[PDB]
């Protein structure tokens, strides 16, 4: 069942996941930066998480040359479109809990779910790599989970409309990547259940009941 790393039927579907890889580990890293706008007194912390984005990106950089590929950027770029617009829209209009909605929550939980489907079908050089990103992806959850959870009260409402346009967004990016994930071994079922669990923990963990994030959750459709 591992694929076979040298073939270009591989390394051609590798060279557009590991450009999104490689795009979404520089766009979170933006993301933490720009929060730190809108949460002055949270600037240190942020610029911790987004050093560690760094790392990442440089890391899944890493795997792409390790297997001799070119990284299609210009694909990565377009698949992310969608969501970064929202979230310079939200930063733009200075709404802290859709832009942590959006990259803490809703971005760390599909890193979540796309490295934990991905590591038992990596190389071994990309192996270690993944397993050394997903304690990280963790804590970013948990800062956003903690913000959202002593805020809950202020901004109910908004997180269910940032919830209700930005979620059919991550199931349309799973359905654009799902035939190159396939061909990395990495089943789509899979992929859905993971994020889905991650972020209905991070919903829970901030305060919303079974009947809100029940809700929720059914917007994706
Ligand atoms: C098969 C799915 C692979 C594509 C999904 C990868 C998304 C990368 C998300 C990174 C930006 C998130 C983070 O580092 O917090
Ligand atoms: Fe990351
Ligand atoms: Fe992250």
């Amino acid at each position: 069942a591992l694929p076979d790393f040298t073939s270009d039927r591989y390394k051609d579907a590798y060279s557009r996941i590991n450009a999104i890889v490689i795009e979404g580990e520089q766009e979170a890293h933006d993301n933490y930066i720009a929060i730190g706008t809108l949460l002055p007194d949270h600037v240190e912390e942020l610029k911790r998480l987004a050093k560690m984005e760094m790392r990442h990106k440089k890391g899944f950089t890493a795997c792409g040359k390790n297997l001799g590929v070119e990284a299609d950027m210009d694909f990565a770029r377009e698949f992310f479109a969608p969501l970064r617009d929202n979230f310079q829209t939200a930063l733009g209009q200075g709404k802290t809990p859709t832009c942590l909605l959006i990259q803490a929550l809703l971005i760390e939980a599909f890193a979540i779910s796309a490295y934990h489907t991905y590591i038992p079908v990596s190389d071994p050089f990309a192996r270690k790599i993944t397993e050394g990103v997903v304690k990280d992806e963790y804590t970013h959850l948990n800062y956003g989970e903690a913000w959202l959870k002593a805020n809950l009260e202020s901004c109910r409402e908004e997180l269910l409309e940032a919830n209700r346009e930005n979620l059919p967004l991550i199931r349309r990016m799973l359905d654009q990547v799902a035939g190159d994930a396939a061909v990395l071994q990495m089943d789509k079922e899979d992929l859905i259940e993971d994020f889905l669990i991650a972020y209905q923990e991070s919903l829970t963990e901030i305060g919303f009941n079974t009947r809100e994030i029940t809700r929720m959750a059914a917007a994706a459709l």
